[PDB]
């Protein structure tokens, strides 16, 4: 059963491209990595870094996560990173989806052993 460090690759790791070329990123991202089968996902980020680099963060600063846990950490660096959000448009199965590019830090929740990336909690 997918476990949560591969779901988390699969919803937020883009190495394969430096940022989001075009406006129609996210609708093809959120589409092939099957974030849209079930319902819109909402908001997404995709991170255009290495996994090692982006595994690393849970390594780096310690700070509570949005929710009050302790397990979240800040990128000591900021990430080339691809935001998006649902569309007035939108509208299951056809979710639409508006692409943000942005220089950011990240924020993450680790888990396990190693001790990885599970969940992407925000870019600051």
């Amino acid at each position: 059963k997918e476990t949560a460090a591969a779901k988390f690759e699969r919803q937020h790791m883009d190495s394969s491209t430096s940022a989001a070329s075009s406006s129609n990123y996210c609708n093809q991202m959120m589409k092939s990595r099957n974030l849209t089968k079930d319902r819109c996902k909402p908001v997404n980020t995709f991170v255009h870094e290495s996994l090692a680099d982006v595994q690393a963060v849970c390594s780096q600063k310690n700070v509570a996560c949005k929710n009050g846990q302790t397990n979240c950490y800040q990128s000591y660096s900021t990430m080339s990173i691809t935001d998006c959000r649902e569309t007035g448009s939108s509208k299951y199965p056809n979710c639409a989806y508006k692409t943000t590019q942005a220089n950011k830090h990240i924020i993450v929740a680790c888990e396990g052993n190693p001790y990885v990336p599970v969940h992407f909690d925000a870019s600051v």
